[PDB]
């Protein structure tokens, strides 16, 4: 349940689709100054090359091997990576897709991104090998083969995820191939796992696969540490299986904090900011220790997954960054901040037909993020990590570790503010009208830099300055005209 991050590092960043020199380079120049605690990468298995459409990001949950050769890289490169971001205290996530291989109906050959052959017709994948009996064709009771129904929790499990060929993970054989991927993993380096589809896979066989890993690398990591595993279950509700089916084997994706953070920011159904004052379990999400949150993540950014309308994205910027900067503040769950790129996004009716473009590329080639004067991304990376508003909550989060929720203020409509006990306040205006106001920050007296609109640099403040008087109070001023609606400031923001 434990991250193993470095002491004093709380969140770890979603760096969707990025190759591995990219992300060995960015835990040395950014993450690690930053204080990020790593970083969940794209699968680092062979999967199926997919042409049309033309490498969407989803041919990388499509696996043809347990090969560590993608378009992010090949086996050194990512070696490289795990090493060089350990070594200066940022880990490494892998998202592991283990519940299935590729479609049934992808043609067979070596269309793969490491040229390996494989057969889906056939059930025949000799990179492993798997063959026919290590699949749930047998086991399935669905007239299509494929998960027609998620109110039959058993078809969930043993039927395919819209076709994707269903691994039978009741077999010792195939427990163990995936176990040796997985152990491959960890003694490469990899501090824990995002395991990919787990609700289509039963909470018995995922632990029987846990029970045979092995102890983090005794280089980086203190001996008997365990990986970090969180399960990607979407569970809104309404359906038989529950997130908490899964407490035992690790954490579990809280699907329904980005759902409801984003209704409350947008401020539809009624619901406004006022109502956080109870955010976390008071509002029917699991035990914060059993959580790992985010605002969007790869799949609903582009309406894949639960979806929802109410998702917020870089695509919504302002209102993007008061969610993450709200989550960030929260001392609910583990956090998990998103990093993406920019597709051509086109609704036809309600349907964004570009929701398959993978990853910036020139002719199937990922092109390499570049890094522009003032540290944002080129090459249509958006990297929100970068974004001052964000980078600056990252850090936040660190600094106020362990400090109760306190403080707290309400309008009555959206314009609300909370400390982090003497470490932290944080203040938030969306309501249609200025938030100006003293308040109680329940800090130290002071001159503190606000960090959402600049940052302390030896000295000064390139923004906003807050006055924090002997008895703790301090005046906020914010328009609800703002660009950035929200101002926050800690114990190493003070000058
Ligand atoms: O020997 C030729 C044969 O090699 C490969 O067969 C593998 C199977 O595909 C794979 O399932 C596994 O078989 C094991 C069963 O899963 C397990 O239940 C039990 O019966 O032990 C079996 C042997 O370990 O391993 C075999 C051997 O690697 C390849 O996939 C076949 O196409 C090929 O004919
Ligand atoms: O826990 C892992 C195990 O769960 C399922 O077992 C089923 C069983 O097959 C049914 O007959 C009935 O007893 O419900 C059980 C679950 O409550 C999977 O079927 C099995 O493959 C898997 O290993
Ligand atoms: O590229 C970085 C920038 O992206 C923007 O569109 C966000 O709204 C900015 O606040 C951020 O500084
Ligand atoms: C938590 O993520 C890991 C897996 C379960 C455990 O005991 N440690
Ligand atoms: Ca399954
Ligand atoms: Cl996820």
């Amino acid at each position: 349940y434990s991250p193993n991050t470095q002491q004093g590092r709380t969140s770890i960043v979603h760096l969707f689709e990025w190759r591995w020199v990219d992300i060995a380079l960015e835990c040395e120049r950014y993450l690690a100054p930053k204080g990020f605690g790593g970083v969940q990468v794209s699968p680092p298995n062979e999967n199926v090359a997919i042409y049309n459409p033309f490498r969407p990001w989803w041919e990388r949950y499509q696996p043809v091997s347990y090969k560590l050769c993608t378009r992010s890289g090949n086996e050194d490169e990512f070696r490289n990576m795990v090493t060089r971001c350990n070594n200066v205290g940022v880990r490494i996530y892998v998202d592991a897709v283990i519940n299935h291989m590729c479609g049934n109906a992808v043609s067979a050959g070596t269309s793969s991104t490491c040229g390996s052959y494989f057969n889906p017709g056939s059930r025949d994948f000799p990179a492993v090998p798997y063959s026919g009996w290590d699949f749930n064709d047998g086991k399935c009771k669905t007239g299509s083969g494929d998960i027609e129904n998620y109110n039959d929790a058993t078809q969930v499990r043993d039927c395919r995820l819209t076709g994707l060929l269903d691994l039978a993970l009741e077999k010792d054989y195939v427990r163990s191939k995936i176990a040796e991927y997985m152990n491959h993993l960890i003694d490469i380096g990899v501090a824990g796992f995002r395991l990919d589809a787990s609700k289509h896979m039963w909470p018995g066989d995922i632990k029987a696969i846990l029970d045979k890993l092995h102890n983090l690398n005794s280089n980086w990591f203190p001996a008997g540490s365990k990986p970090f595993i969180y399960q990607e279950v979407i569970d809104l509700g309404g359906e038989p299986i529950k997130s908490s089916d899964y407490f035992g084997n690790g954490r579990v994706t809280e699907f329904k904090y980005g759902a409801k953070l984003g209704t409350v920011i947008r401020k539809w159904n009624g619901e406004k900011m006022s109502y956080l004052k109870n955010w976390g379990e008071g509002w029917g999400f699991m035990p914060s220790d059993r959580a790992l949150v985010f605002v969007d993540n790869h799949d609903n950014q582009r309406g894949h997954g639960a979806g929802g309308a109410s998702i917020l994205t870089f695509w919504d910027a302002r209102l993007y960054k008061m969610a993450v900067g709200f989550m960030l503040a929260h001392p609910y769950g583990f956090t998990r901040v998103m990093s993406s790129y920019r597709w051509p996004r086109q609704f036809q009716n309600g349907n964004d037909v570009n929701d398959w473009v993978g990853p910036p590329n020139n002719n199937g080639v990922i092109k390499e993020v570049t890094i522009n004067p003032d540290t944002t991304c080129g090459n249509d990376w958006v990297c929100e990590h970068r974004w001052r508003q964000i980078r600056n909550m990252v850090i936040f989060r660190n600094v106020v570790d362990g400090q109760p929720f306190t403080n707290w203020y309400d309008n009555g409509s959206n314009q609300v503010a909370f400390g982090r006990g003497n470490r932290g306040f944080i203040v938030f205006n969306n309501d249609d009208w200025s938030f100006s106001l003293t308040l109680q920050t329940g800090l130290p007296a002071g001159t503190y830099c606000d960090v959402i609109s600049g940052d302390k640099i030896n000295g000064n403040c390139t923004g906003i300055k807050i006055y924090v008087s002997d008895d703790g109070k301090a005046h906020f001023s914010i328009s609800n005209s703002a660009e950035d609606p929200f101002i926050a400031i800690h114990a190493e923001s003070k000058l």
